[PDB]
């Protein structure tokens, strides 16, 4: 049963409970365990392990949260036990689609079949749960003025995740984005993710401006609130909780759910539940795997308990595309033109028909540098500044390298692929006459 968590929907720039019609405010906390050859995932999935999640939900109940942010799940595992247990306490989940080893690389951005398959796998694993609030299609991909050209790839991912969900039988769970708070890029990022024909469904900011006993005016919260007034999609703090002054008083919570900010922001999520040698936890898991409550816990609890955001209703709220930021060198370099939807069938054709292949199972930079001096690699390049995306730039890195290696076609016709490496092999399927 999911009776205590009706699905949340979006109308305009606010979240609403689909049954009651009351505005939904996120009162959240991040919930994600870390690890301190390859028979286990690098990330830990607490929502796939009942002994972990059922230990912590009682403490999450005491905190008074209605939402968790989860950064990584293992889509091959079941999550029904933990998601139902969360639902029984009225708790929702915001979930990143990416994971540390399968994300849009801000240093070399691509939007390809490998990353898209990850996103699809998470969507298909988690979309049956009414308490899945929303998906993040990226987290702080562009994070300063040197990598703004990564953002078109994130917008493509938003578009394609939304389209995949639309064409599925699933509930149309919204897909948004989580950004950082770099002064020189933040305004352009916010506009970019609602500009043109593709829009984020909601916008999370990882917000650490309020440290210690600050105020609405002095923290920067007032200027942020004025900046986001009239923003066309729901906006909230996807992280908060500056730890400069400890124990964290969390007095930002009073501002966030007060009358000035509650008309603009849809709440936020504290970072985070677990203490991981970083002074950001509200609990520490001891050597006996038990929960030890830390000094921050009582302050966050008291602040969430006192918070009482005066929202509006769905019916009372109900009673011209925005221009993308212009390009300026060294400032904003995200083209409005987005890469195409990654095509698994076209890229799977390369696995079938190419004479020379390379298995995945340092070498990429060396072999791309080598091969792209011998053949034209334009067809696998993707440029988010200029909006030029090669025909096969949506294929996996190994497919891309295999294409260039095959482009063999020297013309010896002797099944000897022109690259010395154990991962290189001649594909016998290429001989069989998409
Ligand atoms: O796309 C982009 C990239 O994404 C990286 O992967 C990120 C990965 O870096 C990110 O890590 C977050 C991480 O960003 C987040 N976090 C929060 C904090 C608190 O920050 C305090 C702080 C705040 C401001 C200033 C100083 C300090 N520190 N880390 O913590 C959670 C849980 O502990 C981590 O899962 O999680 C995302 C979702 O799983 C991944 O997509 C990739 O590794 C990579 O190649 C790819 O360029
Ligand atoms: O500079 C790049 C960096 O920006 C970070 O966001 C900053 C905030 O960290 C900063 O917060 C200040 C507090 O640290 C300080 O104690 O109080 C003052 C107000 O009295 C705060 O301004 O504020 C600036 C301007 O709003 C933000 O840009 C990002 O979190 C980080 O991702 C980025 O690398």
């Amino acid at each position: 049963s999911f009776e205590k968590t009706p699905a949340i929907k979006i109308v305009g720039n606010k979240f609403f409970d689909s049954e009651s019609g009351e505005q939904f405010f996120i009162k959240g906390i991040a919930y994600q365990l870390q690890r301190s050859g390859a028979f286990e995932t690098s990330y830990i999935d607490a929502l796939a392990d009942p002994k972990i999640c059922l230990r912590d939900i009682p403490f999450l109940k005491m905190l008074g949260v209605n939402t968790l942010r989860v950064y990584a799940i293992d889509p091959t595992k079941s999550h029904d036990i933990c998601m139902e247990a969360l639902s029984a306490e009225g708790m929702y989940v915001l979930l990143d689609l990416s994971e540390p080893d399968i994300s849009i690389n801000r240093e070399n951005p691509s939007w390809d079949v490998h990353i898209f398959e990850r996103y699809k796998s998470v969507i298909d694993a988690m979309s049956s749960f009414p308490n899945l609030l929303g998906y993040f299609a990226g987290n702080e991909v562009t994070n300063d003025h040197t990598n703004t050209f990564a953002s078109p790839f994130v917008k493509a991912a938003i578009r394609d995740a939304k389209e995949y969900i639309s064409h599925s039988n699933h509930r149309k769970i919204p897909v948004g984005y989580s950004t950082n708070d770099d002064a020189m890029t933040r305004d352009n990022l916010a506009r970019y993710f609602v500009c043109g024909d593709v829009k984020a469904d909601f916008y999370g900011i990882n917000m650490y401006e309020w440290c210690g006993y600050s105020t609405y005016g002095t923290s920067g919260y007032r200027e942020r609130t004025k900046e986001f007034e009239g923003y066309p999609i729901p906006v909230f703090f996807s992280e908060f909780g500056c730890n400069l002054v400890r124990p964290r008083p969390f007095t930002e919570v009073s501002a966030l759910y007060g009358n000035k900010m509650s008309s603009v922001w849809s709440g936020g999520l504290a970072y985070m539940y677990f203490e991981e040698e970083n002074e950001y936890g509200v609990v520490k898991i001891n050597d006996n795997d038990g929960v030890d409550i830390l000094p921050d816990f009582k302050n966050l609890k008291k602040e969430f308990a006192k918070a009482d955001p005066k929202g509006i209703t769905e019916e009372e709220y109900l009673t011209e595309s925005v221009e993308c930021p212009h390009i300026a060198v060294g400032v904003w370099e995200a083209n409005e033109k987005l890469p195409e939807t990654p095509d698994r069938s076209k890229c799977a054709c390369l696995d079938e028909i190419l004479p020379c292949e390379i298995v995945p199972f340092g070498k990429y930079e060396e072999y791309f540098s080598y091969l792209c001096s011998k053949v034209d690699c334009s067809d696998i390049l993707a440029n988010g500044k200029t909006g030029e995306y090669g025909e096969f730039s949506d294929c996996s890195v190994e497919q891309k390298l295999s294409l260039q290696l095959s482009k063999y076609c020297i013309g010896a016709n002797d099944r000897h692929c022109p690259l010395n490496d154990k991962n290189v092999y001649f594909n016998l399927e290429s001989l069989q006459p998409c």
